[PDB]
């Protein structure tokens, strides 16, 4: 999700840790990555995965806050419209394609929230981007960080990220921004400029521009904030207009969108819509009896089958 493979660049800034390290931490959990994965495709396997995942969290005495997406921002809605209409090649025919998609994500929102309530796990509906709201819970010190596999959080200014926390590999990667800012020399603004080139949810990139081509462009036009891309654009708009060899001749062959770099994109990552207010989050003891019913209704699980998974979690919670 987000950018094509920003994770590849950050590999070397990631300490591996044991789930046991996360014990006691308040952590934002991004559920929107799960919702999206499950939207494509045994009955209710999405809920089963959520069920297991919740057990892992509570078993390791993590106090998670689930964050669901609010309204999609303008740039996102626009870039999804261009890109879906670039893949194909009536006006109310796609309006029905978005209405069925909106009920399916609508049920899945409700089903997940039910399960969370039952496990005493608090959730919030972010205003805009969950990732951004998770990022601001991070910055306000309301969480000790975010559990997500979406590299986008970094662009919304996340400090602490736990990645691959739900994997068949089962090595939890812990990243802090501070460590990749010092060890790979990669700041927030550089990561944003990379969005502009590699392409993101807020902007399509430049077609033939990979991790390597992109980094070359930022090293070729050193600057602060958006300056590097502004100089790149100026030079390119000037090495187009006037028809004498130079090292980064590769760039002359690239063809960018007219308004690039549109500062609206940087603005959306830098000053996103979020709830800065200090919230009162609570954590309930899981309603064993109501989870048994849920598992009966959704998985067709007898009590015992539910109990097999649930008890180890509960007994594991009743030590400090």
């Amino acid at each position: 999700m987000g950018v094509q493979g920003l994770w590849k660049l950050l590999e070397c800034s990631g300490r591996q840790v044991s789930p046991e390290a996360l014990e006691g931490k308040i952590l934002a959990v991004d559920i929107s990555i799960w919702l999206n994965q499950a939207l494509k495709g045994i009955e209710n396997p999405h809920l089963l995965t959520l069920f297991h995942r919740l057990c892992k969290l509570l078993f390791f005495r993590i106090r998670p806050i689930f964050v669901f997406d609010g309204d999609a921002p303008l740039l996102k809605k626009q870039t999804l419209v261009k890109r879906r209409q670039r893949k194909d090649l009536l006006k109310a025919q796609k309006q029905q394609q978005e209405r069925i998609a909106a009920t399916v994500t609508g049920q899945m929102f409700l089903e997940s929230q039910e399960l969370l309530r039952l496990f005493g796990i608090p959730y919030i509906q972010a205003p805009m981007e969950a990732e951004a709201q998770c990022a601001i819970l991070d910055l306000t010190d309301q969480t000790s960080g975010t559990i997500t596999d979406d590299s986008a959080i970094w662009l919304f200014g996340a400090r602490h990220v736990y990645r691959n926390f739900f994997n068949k590999n089962k090595f939890v990667e812990y990243y802090q921004y501070v460590d990749f800012h010092n060890q790979l020399g990669l700041d927030r603004n550089k990561l944003i400029n990379l969005a502009y080139l590699l392409g993101s949810d807020y902007t399509e990139g430049i077609p033939t521009v990979g991790c390597v081509t992109a980094m070359e462009i930022l090293n070729e036009f050193p600057g602060h904030g958006l300056e590097p891309l502004l100089k790149f654009s100026e030079w390119w708009h000037e090495a187009q207009k006037n028809p004498d060899t130079k090292v980064k001749k590769k760039l002359r062959t690239l063809q960018l969108t007219p308004g690039f770099p549109n500062p609206a994109v940087a603005e959306a990552y830098l000053k996103p819509v979020v709830d800065d207010s200090k919230g009162s989050f609570l954590w309930g003891k899981p309603d064993l009896d109501k989870i048994r019913e849920f598992c009966q209704r959704y998985f067709g699980w007898n009590r015992t089958k539910t109990d097999e998974s649930l008890f180890p979690v509960l007994k594991q919670l009743d030590a400090q």
